[PDB]
């Protein structure tokens, strides 16, 4: 599954739901490894629409637990990320992922 651990608090009121456009900054890391990607490298925020399965399941379930303004750590098991296959060259097989996510706004 996905574990959500808060780093810094959001508004405690505005939590995204299916069909909303969520704007975030994030860093993605392998558990027991290093960073593999971040939004903040280019500084252009990452945008996605919740509940359209355009991001991994752990994001779908974990970002839905975040409110606007919040920064949280998401720990995502392989079955909620990229499973047995991964994405060779960036995410290995059977990888647990850790993300530092900051939910900026709904757009
Ligand atoms: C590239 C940005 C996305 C990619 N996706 C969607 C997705 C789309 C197609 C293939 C793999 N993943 C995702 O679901 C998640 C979570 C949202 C932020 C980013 N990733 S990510 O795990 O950091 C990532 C980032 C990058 Cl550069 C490549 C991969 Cl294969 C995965």
């Amino acid at each position: 599954g996905v574990q959500v651990e808060t780093i810094s608090p959001g508004d405690g009121r505005t939590f995204p739901k299916r069909g909303q456009t969520v704007v975030v900054h994030y860093t993605g890391m392998l558990e027991d490894g290093k960073k593999f990607d971040s939004s903040r490298d280019r500084n252009k925020p990452f945008k996605f629409m919740l509940g359209k399965q355009e991001v991994i399941r752990g994001w779908e379930e974990g970002v839905a637990q975040m409110s606007v303004g919040q920064r949280a750590k998401l720990t995502i098991s392989p079955d909620y990320a990229y499973g047995a296959t991964g994405h060779p060259g960036i995410i290995p097989p059977h990888a647990t992922l850790v993300f530092d996510v900051e939910l900026l706004k709904l757009e």
